């Protein structure tokens, strides 16, 4: 039989905020179990250092730049989204006989054609925008008050959740709610001859910082208020993963299920997170912004107790899942990742002599990153290109560009070459951001790929 | 049997320039007959306050902004047009067994793929551009003189008319010519088992101001020269409508034919028109620019002698005609109107708690309008957003924004939300307009949707 | 039987640099033989005054502007190219039973979908970018040194040649190498029931100026160093044409083969060329930049010893070849040329009362050209539109605009009309060129089509 696949994605999870990736203060035993009896990844990179584009990339297998999705969708709502001509991994799997489910955060389009149920997800339970308030007792009264005033543009963090299009009245803390529905999904899946795919998109530990008192009580030694709340949010995810894991064991699903656990981007230091030993955090092209924790777990298939030290991209998940599912992939889909399993099993670099990119736009310029073999190229804050031996210098403290001029110049030029089929953005997260984009003649790649 | 449908569209007809919509000086008895034995609309809105985009919207059922058609086509000619992937209502009806005809003004593309005969019209007789000179005795000598000089770029107002692609030598005043062919069309239609659709696009009373002496003689009390000519132009349309009506009765078509009569946009005050009691006129986002006269007539179906006081959009005609014809509509067509018939028959607002928009671009900024229930939001002349209780204040004299800040802000934000899937314009009416568009980083929606 | 077709294209060949088009110093007897027993063209125009766009136009039959290909591809590499939805003439011919081959320079896209083997060429031997170093003994050591350093972005002029996707180690001077493979191609073609199409794209006499000592020895009277080298480069092409011609005769192919020989654009005066009697050279909208030498040769079909004096466009080759091959052409392909054979055989103007355009972009403005009947309109160097009787004034010395105001204005307005379906460029030859394009709000057609 072909394996079941679960992709679990935390939102704004810091590099050092789970036990298996070095957390000395937050405790995540159920997630750590999956690590201990599976393989974790010390060099795992998402395709963009924040949510919308990173998630677009997970589902499509393409850098968000190639499909006009370089920015988060408009915060106050919109009728646009990740283009429909890039087939989602869920759609492909559904076409090769998988029962498909998506839970929690979407952030890839509110309209009918961009909805999870038209991107190849049989079941969906969650909220369509960038995040959500965690307590129904807080958020449902506010929404009711505003809808009765006649307002149509309501902040999406307080709007109702939905199940396959129809609104619901959620009763639990959201992290637990999604965990409950993850159980319900795998339970529904037992009564089918088909294998299953589940995209579990937790909004924790993303703002707003809201945790159950019961979870926070587990971290009495954490004296900082925001960090303690953050910790409780993360522990709530861990309880969920443990609850899912039990349901999988109960159903004899555990053994033929590949579980991936990761973050969508780096942690935000001002909102409770820790990215040790990486520099900076969310949104940055420093390692802190797009290098994330990740583990695979699949008994008798994924090695137990290993730590894989070569680069892996979130882009690889698409063709990798497809190869494991026996689903055909077409050359016209323009996948930017690679099926990493053959290299993974031989403990070899799946991106041997090949770059992994990050390009994030700012006001009138762009920050960039390149990861190839031991090297990390970095363009940030309008400075000249720096270069790091990232294997010796994970914190990016020692720029060795002066003694590798030819190598750095080469990497940047390859990025310049790669840039040409990037589409103009189909939207921006705010109206003024698009106005400034047009005003500044963006992209200003003359600044971005100038060399020393 | 499914009903025949006639859509009659005057060009630049003022709000107060037909008898049934309050004209004290111009007399339109045959059009008034249709009103008296049918229902007129006091709150009827086109999708854009001038021709090309408004007509694009009629045919496609979509706001012109969504399909890159926010501007009139180049005045001196072009090889572009209303995109071919938006199925015209004529095409849909033709596919559900209707005999289709288009007469008069097109203004939606000169090229073969944009031609009426490829947009689902079996018969077409008219001129493809923005308007035409009215007297063949004046215009045919000028065209002949210029073609013999060897000139290829001839002002489209003097070029020959055509019938299904072949040129003709028209003998009558154009308003009468089109009326004659409207008779010919419905006559041709009797000898078929099919019902029929007719889009009669009069160019009257659009410039240039040219009328028959016989028509002007009917308005001896009109002392102003331009208004008298204008009046004669409008009376000529009325004669045409009466002539069509006779032919329909002669053929036992009258009783199972829905006739819609309306304008493409508001009247232009400097070229003879009157928009009483509305403010401003053609091209404005004030009511005068996009609120137009309209009547439905269909015996034993449309109430006789009524005046419907709730909002209706030209966008509604597409799905409304389709529902009456029993033609299926697909979610992928992205229709922006609603089938208004169910609400119409119950005398309810078909756009209850839903906005009707107008957005018209200017040099480096945009004017806008929102109509929802009793409210009219207005952005004009780079002023702050104003708000009107349009039911009490049709002339837009009393801005009540200060005492409804939350409501106004809400409406504007919904318009901001709606703006995101507007395409960049595929053309402009002049070369400099596109240059200025690019220079000004348009759209400048940061100005257009800023709130107080 | 339908005829074999060979299209031979020199790169940067000057107007006066072959014997049959007036060369007093360079000697080209084998090319001259084809002229003497065929027809040469005194008014032959490519679609754009430099390589990439001109070649795109040859293959697609469309002005490069219509398909976003107005510029040369990025010099340092890219993953974009001539769009795949414009069917190449090679593809059409392959679909109507032709054995297809492409040799030498491509300059129309490095990626798999843009590769010659996916644009309808069975065989390809050459280099994919803008040109190449001529001596393997010089270029192969440099490439080997750089590949061993680990560099991935290597100047394309020193990279290996390829044969149907696999790299090769070429042993000869490139002009001779391509000539040898042209022989190999026509030889392979004998053993097939099919006729054949061959696109022989010499990079000579394009930079860098490198010739065999043996060739240069034939021009001892040429005292200038660059001109002597240039001459040797051109003689090497002539040897190749003679070698191909022998192989064709050997195989009884000569008599039922249409050979076309031409340049991709005008000669560059600073790199050895001569465009007498034309003004300026490569890249200009003066005649020197896009009026090129051309001959047809096809015994008992093309008249022997004639000089055809009416305009012909490179755009005509597509439908002309197609008509001779009996291959159907569709209206949806939007071909911008005409099948010129019927007019050619009657010694009539195939573009009678129809313009041939050239539009080349510069820093914040564009130069333009129009050729119709005896007239040449010219916009250059930000000057006002000039007009020339090009039949009496081939060097463009006598502007007669003042006494033909109406005619000039007409031509320009038709060009303005033609401009509207030009696509925004899908790429530029350098990063800064695209930045400057966006900064300058290009195209600035308000400057380009302003009239007096
Ligand atoms: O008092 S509040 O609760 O703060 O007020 C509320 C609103 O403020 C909040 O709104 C969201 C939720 O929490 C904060 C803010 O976070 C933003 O959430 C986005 C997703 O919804 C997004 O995160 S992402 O999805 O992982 O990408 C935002 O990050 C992005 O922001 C920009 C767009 O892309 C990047 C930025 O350019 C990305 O961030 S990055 O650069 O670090 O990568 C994320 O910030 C909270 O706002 S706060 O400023 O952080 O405090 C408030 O707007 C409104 O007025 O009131 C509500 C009601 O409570
Ligand atoms: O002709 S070659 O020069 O050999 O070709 C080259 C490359 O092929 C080689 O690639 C590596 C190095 O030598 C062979 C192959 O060995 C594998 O090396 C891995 C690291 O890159 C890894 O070694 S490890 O680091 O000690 O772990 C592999 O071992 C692991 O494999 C499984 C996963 O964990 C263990 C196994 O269960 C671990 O093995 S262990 O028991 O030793 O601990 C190791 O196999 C050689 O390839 S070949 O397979 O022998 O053919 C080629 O990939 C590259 O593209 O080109 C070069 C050209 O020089
Ligand atoms: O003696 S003249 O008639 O003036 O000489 C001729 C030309 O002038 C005329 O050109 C047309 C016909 O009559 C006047 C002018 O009207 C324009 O017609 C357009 C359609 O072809 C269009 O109307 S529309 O279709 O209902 O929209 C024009 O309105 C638009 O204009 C701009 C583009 O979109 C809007 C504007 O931004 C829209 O108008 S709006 O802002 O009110 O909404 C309409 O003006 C007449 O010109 S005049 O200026 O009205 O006097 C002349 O230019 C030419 O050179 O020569 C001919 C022949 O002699
Ligand atoms: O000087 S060298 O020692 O030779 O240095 C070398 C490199 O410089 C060279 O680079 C190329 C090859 O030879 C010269 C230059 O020629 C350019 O070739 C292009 C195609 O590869 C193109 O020709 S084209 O394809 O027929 O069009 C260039 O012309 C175009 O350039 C722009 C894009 O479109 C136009 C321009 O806007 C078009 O020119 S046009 O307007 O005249 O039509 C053509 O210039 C040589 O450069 S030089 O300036 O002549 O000296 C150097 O870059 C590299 O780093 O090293 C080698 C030496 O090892
Ligand atoms: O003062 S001098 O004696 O003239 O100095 C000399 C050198 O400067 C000159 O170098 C060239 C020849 O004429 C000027 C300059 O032109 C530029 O050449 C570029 C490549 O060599 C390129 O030409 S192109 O490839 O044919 O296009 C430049 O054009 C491009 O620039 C932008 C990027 O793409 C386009 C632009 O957006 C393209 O322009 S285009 O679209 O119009 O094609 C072209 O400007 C001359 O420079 S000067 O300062 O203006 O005089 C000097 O560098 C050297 O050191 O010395 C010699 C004398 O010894
Ligand atoms: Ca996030
Ligand atoms: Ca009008
Ligand atoms: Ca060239």
């Amino acid at each position: 039989q072909k394996p079941n696949i679960i992709l679990i994605v935390a939102d704004d999870l810091g590099y050092a905020d789970v036990g298996f990736n070095g957390s000395k203060d937050i405790i995540t035993p159920n997630i750590d179990d999956l690590a201990k009896s599976g393989t974790s990844f010390s060099d795992a990179y998402v395709a963009h250092p924040f949510s919308g584009p990173s998630r677009a990339a997970l589902m499509t297998g393409r850098y968000p730049h190639k499909i006009g999705s370089q920015f988060n969708l408009p915060t106050r709502g919109s009728n646009v989204g990740v283009p429909t001509d890039a087939k989602f991994i869920s759609k492909l799997l559904n076409e090769n006989n998988y029962f498909t489910g998506a839970l929690g955060k979407w952030h890839m389009g509110d309209t009918p054609q961009h909805h999870p149920n038209k991107r190849g997800f049989d079941e969906y339970y969650g909220f369509l925008g960038g995040g959500h308030n965690y307590f129904p007792d807080q958020y449902q009264p506010q929404y009711k008050k505003q809808k009765a005033q006649g307002l149509k543009n309501i902040f999406e963090y307080i709007t109702p959740l939905e199940h396959n299009g129809k609104e619901v009245k959620e009763t639990q803390y959201i992290t637990d709610a999604l965990s409950r529905e993850a159980v319900n999904f795998v339970d529904k899946a037992v009564n089918k001859k088909h294998p299953f795919f589940l995209y579990l998109a937790y909004n924790a530990p993303h703002t707003p910082l809201q945790a159950k008192d019961e979870d926070m009580a587990m971290f009495p030694n954490i004296k900082n208020k925001d960090r303690k709340t953050y910790a409780g949010m993360v522990y709530a995810v861990d309880r969920g993963v443990g609850k899912l894991v039990e349901a999988l064991k109960k159903n004899n699903q555990y053994d033929n299920t590949l579980i991936v656990f990761m973050s969508d981007n780096g942690g935000k230091l001002s909102k409770g997170a820790n990215n040790f030993p990486l520099k900076a955090g969310k949104g940055s092209t420093q390692e802190g912004g797009f290098r994330v924790p990740m583990l695979f777990h699949w008994p008798k298939h994924v090695p137990a107790g290993k730590r894989f030290s070569h680069p892996v991209s979130a882009l690889d998940l698409y063709p990798t899942f497809a190869a494991l599912a026996g689903a055909k992939v077409e050359e016209n889909q323009h996948l930017d990742g690679t099926n990493m399993w053959p290299a993974f099993i031989k403990n070899e670099n799946p991106h041997k002599d090949e770059p992994i990119y990050a390009l994030r736009h700012r006001k009138g310029y762009s920050d960039a990153a390149i990861r190839m073999n031991q090297w990390k190229a970095l363009k940030v804050n309008q400075q000249p290109w720096q270069l790091f031996n990232i294997e010796n210098d994970i914190s990016e403290k020692h720029d060795v560009s002066k003694s590798n001029k030819a190598l750095l110049t080469d990497m940047v030029r390859e990025m310049e070459k790669w840039s040409w089929d990037n589409q103009q953005p189909s939207w921006f997260h705010e109206t003024t951001e698009g106005v400034n984009w047009r005003l500044d003649a963006m992209p200003r790649f003359d600044k971005t790929f100038k060399t020393t």
